[PDB]
């Protein structure tokens, strides 16, 4: 339920977030040194494709450390869907700038460093 301050991340079909995601992979444009923390978050879709359920290309989604859909959870954790990131010196402290309301624009993605081609930036 909880929505993202940032667009997704849309994986290509067949790589894993995990084995191409820099781990300093923290969206810009929110928060403070501290505050630049948290995880992406698979969110899975399905749909017909030739005839039979596919899963969609996975759109991976940016939380804060302490928000989104696993806010109880401590940085490293490890969960099934969870990829951990920080930008060196942020602090494990959870966050108090919640989620995205949904009246709100999604903010487009833009990261201090270079990203996989594997990992499309689509936007609306």
């Amino acid at each position: 339920i909880p929505l993202s301050f940032y667009n997704p991340i849309t994986l290509e079909q067949g790589s894993k977030f995990w084995n191409l995601c820099p781990r300093d992979l923290v969206p810009k444009g929110i928060g403070n040194k501290d505050q630049q923390i948290g995880y992406w978050n698979r969110q899975i879709r399905y749909r017909i494709v030739k005839g039979q359920r596919k899963e969609l290309a996975e759109r991976w989604f940016f939380y804060f450390l302490g928000t989104g859909p696993h806010a109880d959870a401590k940085f490293k954790d490890k969960i099934d869907g969870v990829f951990w990131v920080a930008r060196d010196g942020a602090m494990n402290k959870p966050i108090t700038l919640g989620t995205r309301g949904t009246n709100n624009e999604s903010k487009p993605l833009r990261f201090d460093g270079k990203i996989p081609p594997q990992f499309q930036l689509e936007l609306e």
